[PDB]
C-alpha cells in the first residue's frame, strides 16, 4: 500500500518547534542511502528542475530530463516518482519509490511543479514552443497541462484554461515548487507577464512592495525609492509586462472538468513575480517567494485564502521579516545590493519554517527556518546546510569543498514520533565531474535542537 | 506487468552477429535517461560491487549500501530492484524501474550475486562476519544465504548448505557477476577456499591450467612453468588453500526445500577460482571469469554441464583463447605480467560475446566481443568501452576524462527488433566528485556494425 511508515504519519507538515523560546542548533552529517533522485546517464545530459512534495502519507517528485545541453530546449521528458518512508536498520528513515512514471511523448513539459494528491501526484506543466522572452512579448499564453498520476497506474492529462487567464496575460508558467492539496483545494505555485493595458493590468497598476532591512537599509527619498520600485516589476528583458505572482486552484471534487481558476495577490503584499511554494504547515499556509528581483533575502509569506466559487477568490499575503543570509546574483542584482532596480536574476532555494511566526496568542520572534543556501553574493556555488534565525544564521554545514557548483535547493523537514528524532531533506542541483549538468542529491541529514 | 517492450523480447540473449565474418565497429555517444541505479546520498558513504541481468521478459539489479568508509565492514545493506525496458520519444529505450526491495536488517549480506528468476529476481548471498583472510585461515565456511524476491512483494529468505560445501571448503562465497535459469536450474557463480587433504582437495591435487600468448610467451622449461602455474593455486594470503571457482545448482521446481548442490570444475581447465558470471546466450552457457591470478588477459569460457540425481554432477569448459587488452594490477600481478606466479589482484570487468566462438559447423575466428576496460598496467584508472576481437582491440571509447578512477564493469547488450539498432549497457564504478566512492553508472550506446 501506499503509505508511509506510521512513526512519520504525525511528524508530517508539523511546526517543530512550537516552544516561542531560543534554541541552538546542529546539523547531523549526510546519511547514506540509496538516492531515490535518478541521476543522468551521459557526461552531456541535462537533468534539472527539481519539484518535492511530501505529504502525510507519501511523496511525490518530479525533475526535468534532456539527452543535450541544458541550453538545448527543442526536447524534454519528465520523470515523476511516488513513494513512501521506510525505517532501515541504519538507524534513520529511507526514501522508497513504489511508482514511476517517465512522461516522454516529445510534449515539451517545462517548469513542472507536483503536489501529493490522494492515491497519487498531480503535475502542473506548460508546454513551452519558443524562448521566454519570445513568450513575455506575445500577448498568447502557451498551453497549461494538468496531469494526475496515480498509484493504480492511471494517468490523465488535461489542457486548463483557468478563470482570469484569458486576455490578462502574455505568459503563465507554474512556479517550480510543490503545491498542495489542502481542504478539497490544489493550490499551485505560479507566475508570469501580465498584459498592462488589460483589467487586471490597470487594476494592479500603481501597487508595489518596497522591503527595507532595518540593519541594512537602502539609503534614499520615500517618493524616489517608491517609484523605483514600482517600475521594477516592468522589467524591459521581458518587455515590459507586469510580472506576477499568482496562484493556480483547482477543485479536487471537480478535478476532472473543472479547468480551475487564477488567484492574483496584491503587489503591495508581494515582490515581483516568480518562481515560488506552497506550504501547509498545522493548518496554516504559506508562500516562499524566489527573489528573482532586487531583493536580496528570503521571501516568505504567511497567506490565506477566499473562496467564492463564483470566480472571485481572493488571497492575502503577509511577508515575514526575514533578513539574514543573501542569494548570489549577477550586476547590481547581486546579494549586496539591498535597492530598488529592475532585476531578473536570483536562484530557487525554498526554506522549511521550523516554528510558526504568528500564532493566536501573538508573533514568535524567535522563528526559525532551515534549508540550503549558496555561499556567495555573485556566483551560484558552495552549496551549505544552515538554520536560521530571523536577522541572522544559526548554524552552518557546508556539502563538499568550496568552489563546488550547485543551483536550486528545496527542503523538507519532519519528525520520527517514536524516538523524537528530526530529519531534514535538502534536495539540490550540485555539479557533478562524471554525469551531465546537475546531479539532484537528496542528503538527509537528522537535525538536534537544544 | 512485468515484461519488456516487445521489440526487446525476442532480441536479448542472443548472438547479434552469427556472420562469422570480419566486422568493423564505432560506439555511439552515451544516450541520456533517468539512471535505474541509485547513487549514495553522502559524501563518504559507499555504494559497491554490482550485479545485473537482463532476462527475456525483465531485469533485475542489486548492489551494496554502506553507511560508512568502504574499507569499513560492518554493516552493509543490499539495494536490489526489478524492471523492464521501455522505449521512450527520444528514440532508444530505458530501465524502468518496478519494484524496489532495500534490505536492511542488519544482517550483512555480501559479494551478492543476481538472476532473472520467473516473476522476479533470485540472490545468491553470504554473511560477512570477518576479515577475508581470516576466512581463508579459517576451517568452516560462512553462512550461505538464497533469498527469493517477487513481483508480488514475497520475499523469502534460506540459510543453504549445498552438497560437497561441508568439510571440502574453508569459505565459499557468491561470484557477484549475474547467476542465471535455465532448463529449471538455478546457476550462480563461486569462488572459495579449499582445503588441502581433504576428499575434493586430494582428488584437485595435480590440477593446473597454464594459458600461453604465442605473440607474447614466457621464457622458461615447460616443468618449471607448470609448477609454477601449479603453485599458483595456493596463495599464502589465503594460507595456502586451494582458491577453486564453482557452481551452485539449484533445482527451481524444489528451490523452497533443495539445498542446491555445488559443481566444481576441473582446475587443468579453469584458472585460480575468482569472481565470476554465468551467460546464457542462444542455447549455450559461457562463463566468465574474473583475471584475480598471473594470467592478465580476458577469460572466457564455453561451457556445459552434466546433471544427475545425487551428487555426481559435473561441469566441462572450454577456455576461449583471448588475448587482447590487459587488467590492471600490483607489483609482480600487474597487467604486464604474462608469467604463472602466486596473484591476488586484478578486478571485474566482464565481456559480451557478440558472435559464437565454436558452434555446430566450426570455430569462428572473427570472434568479437565488448565491454569496458581500464586503460592502465597498474591503477584501476580510465574507463574505457571497447569492442575487441581475439588478438587485438577493435575500437574504444573513453568514458570521462583521463584520470577519472573506476573499478567493476559489467556489460550486455541487445537489439532492437524493430529497428534493428544494437544496445550496449556498461555498467560501471565510477569515482564522483559529489558522492561516495563509486557512482555506479548504466550507460547505454548504440552499437554501429558493418
Ligand atoms: C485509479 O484511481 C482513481 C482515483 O483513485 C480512480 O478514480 C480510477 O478509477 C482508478 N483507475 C482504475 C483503472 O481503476
Ligand atoms: C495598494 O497601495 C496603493 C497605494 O500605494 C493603494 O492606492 C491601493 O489601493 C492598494 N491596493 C491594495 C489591494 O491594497
Ligand atoms: C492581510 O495581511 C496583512 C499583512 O500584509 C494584514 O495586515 C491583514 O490583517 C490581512 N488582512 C485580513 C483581512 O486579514
Ligand atoms: C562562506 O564561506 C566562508 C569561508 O570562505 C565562511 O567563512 C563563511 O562563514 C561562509 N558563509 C556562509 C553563509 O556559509
Ligand atoms: C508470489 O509469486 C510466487 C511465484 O511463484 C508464488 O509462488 C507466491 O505464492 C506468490 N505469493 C503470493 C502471496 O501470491
Ligand atoms: C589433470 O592434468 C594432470 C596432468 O597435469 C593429470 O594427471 C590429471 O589426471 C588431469 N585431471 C583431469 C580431471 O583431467
Ligand atoms: C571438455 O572441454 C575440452 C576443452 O577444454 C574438450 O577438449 C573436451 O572434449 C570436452 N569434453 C566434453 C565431454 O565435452
Ligand atoms: C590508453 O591511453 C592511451 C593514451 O593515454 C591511448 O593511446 C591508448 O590507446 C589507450 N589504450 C587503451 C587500451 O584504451
Amino acid at each position: 500500500p501506499l503509505v508511509n511508515d506510521l512513526r512519520f504519519i504525525n511528524g508530517i507538515n508539523k511546526f517543530i518547534i512550537e516552544d516561542y523560546a531560543t534554541h541552538d542548533f546542529s546539523i547531523g552529517h549526510p546519511l547514506n542511502m540509496p538516492s531515490f533522485i535518478p541521476t543522468a546517464t551521459s557526461p552531456n545530459g541535462c537533468t534539472r528542475i527539481p519539484s518535492f512534495s511530501l505529504g502525510k502519507t507519501h511523496w511525490c517528485y518530479t525533475h526535468n530530463v534532456i539527452n543535450a545541453n541544458c541550453k538545448d530546449h527543442t526536447s524534454s521528458n519528465q520523470y515523476i516518482s511516488m513513494g513512501i518512508l521506510v525505517q532501515t536498520a541504519s538507524g534513520y528513515p529511507m526514501f522508497k519509490t513504489l511508482k514511476i512514471q517517465y512522461l516522454s511523448d516529445g510534449l515539451n513539459r517545462k517548469s513542472c511543479s507536483i503536489a501529493t494528491v490522494p492515491d497519487g501526484c498531480a503535475m502542473y506543466c506548460y508546454v513551452s514552443t519558443q524562448l521566454e522572452t519570445d513568450d513575455y512579448a506575445g500577448s498568447s499564453p502557451p498551453t497549461q497541462k494538468l496531469t494526475l498520476l496515480f498509484y493504480n497506474d492511471t494517468v490523465t492529462e488535461r489542457t486548463i484554461s483557468p478563470t482570469g487567464l484569458e486576455g490578462n496575460w502574455a505568459t503563465l508558467v507554474p512556479g517550480v515548487g510543490s503545491g498542495i492539496y489542502f481542504e478539497n483545494k490544489l493550490i499551485f505555485p505560479a507566475y508570469g507577464g501580465v498584459l498592462p493595458n488589460s483589467t487586471l493590468g490597470v487594476k494592479s497598476a500603481r501597487e508595489f512592495f518596497r522591503p527595507v532591512n532595518p540593519y541594512n537599509p537602502c539609503s534614499g527619498p520615500q517618493q524616489d525609492l517608491d517609484q523605483r520600485a514600482l517600475r521594477s516589476y516592468f522589467p524591459s528583458y521581458f518587455s515590459n509586462r507586469r510580472v506576477q505572482s499568482a496562484f493556480l486552484v483547482c477543485a479536487w471534487n471537480q478535478i476532472l472538468v473543472t479547468n480551475c481558476e487564477l488567484v492574483v495577490p496584491s503587489n503591495n503584499q508581494t515582490l515581483m513575480g516568480a518562481e515560488g511554494r506552497v506550504l501547509l504547515i498545522n493548518n496554516r499556509l504559506l508562500y516562499y517567494q524566489r527573489s528573482t528581483s532586487w531583493w536580496p533575502y528570503e521571501l516568505l509569506y504567511e497567506i490565506s485564502f477566499t473562496f467564492t466559487n463564483s470566480g472571485q477568490s481572493s488571497v492575502n499575503m503577509s511577508w515575514i521579516p526575514i533578513y539574514s543570509f543573501t542569494r548570489p546574483g549577477s550586476g547590481n542584482c547581486s546579494g549586496e545590493n539591498v535597492c530598488p532596480t529592475a532585476c531578473v536574476s536570483g536562484v530557487y532555494l525554498d526554506p522549511w519554517p521550523l516554528t510558526p511566526y504568528s500564532h493566536q496568542s501573538g508573533i514568535n520572534r524567535n522563528f526559525y527556518f532551515t534549508g540550503a543556501l549558496l555561499n556567495s553574493s555573485t556566483t551560484r556555488v558552495n552549496p551549505t546546510l544552515y538554520v536560521s534565525a530571523l536577522n541572522n544564521l544559526k548554524v552552518l554545514a557546508p556539502y563538499g569543498n568550496q568552489g563546488l557548483f550547485a543551483s536550486y535547493t528545496t527542503t523538507t523537514c519532519f519528525q520520527d514520533t517514536g524516538d523524537a528524532s528530526v530529519y531534514c531533506v535538502y534536495i539540490m542541483e550540485l555539479a557533478s565531474n562524471i554525469v551531465g549538468e546537475f546531479q539532484i542529491l537528496p542528503v538527509l541529514t537528522r537535525l538536534t535542537i537544544t
